[PDB]
């Protein structure tokens, strides 16, 4: 981690964070630190279920039994709920485990943002995803969420789909430009689609972008039923 790509997957987790609590009135600045004591989960997790905890929890959890108590529940609700984690046990948030946390909030995007708008039981979420932007543009062979995102040209393409006129000279665009072009693109979904820029223009054609970072970002299209 000196390669200022591997921050992309963290800046854009966060934005997505803050985008479902900027209404119940919390924020991440640092997910290694601001949910360890369970609170903020907790907040997004009432969010993204549009339901409430089972049980109640530990309102002013001074110290770390009851942040483990705190991360517990929303653990056990997450069992509740049907949504299966990979290797997370309370801990791990609340001792500030940056891959384990990274990755329990890729599980709730996967889950909330992805698999839970699309409806396929042979259909992997990936590919629910992947099959909706292809059904968008039968012009463009889509088959990955990286290269194929890198000049901006297939964003304008996206967001004239959704909204004719918004892009309508994507295919004019100019490679050499992928930055200029990214912006142009995720303005106007911003503007006219109300698709927020939880990655940014620059991080979306970075050469190195993940593709988490970039489902991320394309899995509100549809969850925006567009």
């Amino acid at each position: 981690e000196d390669a200022p790509w591997k921050k992309i997957q963290q800046n854009t987790f966060t934005r997505w964070c803050n985008e479902h609590l900027k209404c119940v009135s919390k924020r991440i600045a640092n997910l290694q630190t601001d949910l360890s004591d369970g609170l903020r989960l907790i907040a997004l997790l009432e969010v993204l279920s549009q339901k409430k905890m089972h049980r109640k929890h530990n309102q002013r959890p001074t110290f770390r039994q009851m942040q483990l108590e705190n991360v517990s529940v929303a653990l056990e609700f997450l069992d509740r709920e049907s949504i299966k984690l990979v290797s997370i046990d309370s801990k791990a948030i609340v001792d500030g485990n940056l891959k384990l946390i990274l990755g329990l909030i890729w599980t709730l995007i996967l889950h909330y943002s992805i698999s839970m708008p699309m409806w396929a039981k042979k259909q992997t979420p990936k590919q629910r995803l992947l099959g909706w932007i292809q059904n968008k543009l039968p012009q463009l062979p889509i088959t990955n969420f990286s290269r194929d995102w890198q000049s901006g040209r297939a964003l304008g393409a996206l967001v004239d789909s959704c909204a004719p006129g918004l892009c309508p000279d994507w295919d004019s665009w100019d490679a050499s430009k992928p930055v200029t072009n990214a912006r142009e693109a995720m303005q106007q979904a911003d503007d006219w689609l109300g698709i927020p820029q939880v990655i940014t223009p620059e991080e979306i054609v970075d050469p190195n972008v993940d593709e988490h970072s970039v489902m991320t970002y394309l899995s509100q299209f549809p969850k925006a039923k567009l």
